[PDB]
């Protein structure tokens, strides 16, 4: 009983990844990039019409377990791509020229835990030495100025860096895929919630990126496109300046690998509902974010490297 306008559990999402690929074989192809701590398969969807020497964009959802709207957006991106292809001028051009590597749920173990035991869970579900405290923050487990100021050495903390960089199977499976497809990946997008922010490097240290002027102007125009629908106000700028010091992030790591277009999207809202955003707000949040994602996609095509 799947629905794009409702929050679906992992059993429903897994059944959807198989069915959406079978219903649309010419547009979507499904593969398993790895396994989680509990043993669940990390599924990845390649969206677009196949072809040779195609550039790609990587998009992940659900790094943090409680951010339910992030998981819901990845499903809506696939929904639009199969319904508007051949009917919408821009989406048709995007899928024909580019490939979309969509990872619907990264932290699967944590997401099952939010449906069964604790709704407010953030980290993974891995064991730690010398304590009964469980979990490691995946957005603090990447090899980009790992476990410095902003990340915690305490396993009982929500911002736990881990025993080592890429100590989690979920963090390694994501990083290995990017390394194996570095020459093709031109953009990295990380869907999260909440605050209504568009974050670009750097977060591990107080420093501006090489193409800071370009990333500032691109985020500015992407903010405007989202606002045209429901008037949703979004803020932008680099991580350490706008937010806080968050070392060992997926967006910061991707940038240091060569992906000059790296972004972190924080969805609805500002604090009224927070992580527990209602089902009645899914279609509104997904449609506005689509306009911002489509604008970033359009820019990347015109500035291929
Ligand atoms: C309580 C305290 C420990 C903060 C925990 N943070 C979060 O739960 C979320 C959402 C939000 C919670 C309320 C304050 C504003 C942020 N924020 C979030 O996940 N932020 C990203 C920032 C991404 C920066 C790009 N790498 C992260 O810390 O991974
Ligand atoms: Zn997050
Ligand atoms: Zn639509
Ligand atoms: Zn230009």
């Amino acid at each position: 009983g799947h629905s794009y306008e409702k929050y679906n559990n992992w059993e429903t999402i897994e059944a959807w990844t198989k069915q959406v690929t079978s219903e649309n074989p010419d547009l979507i192809s499904r593969t398993a990039i790895g396994t989680t701590f509990l043993g669940n398969n990390i599924y990845l969807l390649k969206v677009g019409k196949p072809g040779p020497n195609k550039p790609a964009i990587f998009m992940d959802c659900g790094i943090h377990a409680r951010e339910w709207i992030s998981h819901a957006f990845c499903q809506w991106f696939v929904r639009e791509a199969v319904l508007t292809y051949g009917y919408e001028s821009h989406m048709t051009e995007f899928l024909n020229k580019l490939d979309f590597y969509v990872l619907p749920v990264l932290n699967i173990d944590g997401y099952i835990y939010t449906w069964t035991k604790n709704r407010m869970w953030r980290k993974t579900r891995s064991t730690n030495a010398g304590t009964t405290c469980i979990g490691t923050d995946p957005n603090r487990n990447f090899d980009a100025g790992w476990c410095t100021t902003g990340a915690s050495t305490d396993p009982c903390d929500e911002t736990y860096c881990g025993s080592a960089a890429e100590s989690e199977k979920e963090t390694k499976a994501l990083a290995d895929f990017i390394r194996n497809n570095l020459s093709s990946i031109k953009a990295y997008l990380s869907i999260h919630s909440y605050s209504q922010h568009i974050v670009y490097p750097y977060s591990y240290d107080y420093k501006l990126p090489e193409n800071n002027a370009e990333l500032n102007n691109l985020a500015k125009a992407a903010v405007k496109e989202l606002a045209t629908l429901y008037g949703t106000k979004y803020t932008y700028g680099p991580g350490a300046t706008t937010l806080y010091l968050a070392p060992g992030g997926g967006d910061d790591w991707a940038y240091d690998q060569g992906i000059k277009y790296s972004f972190t999207f924080e969805l609805r809202d500002k604090g009224r509902y927070g992580f527990i955003l209602p089902e009645s707000q899914i279609q509104a949040t997904c449609e506005e974010t689509m306009l911002a994602i489509k604008y970033v996609t359009n820019y990347v095509l015109g500035h291929l490297y």
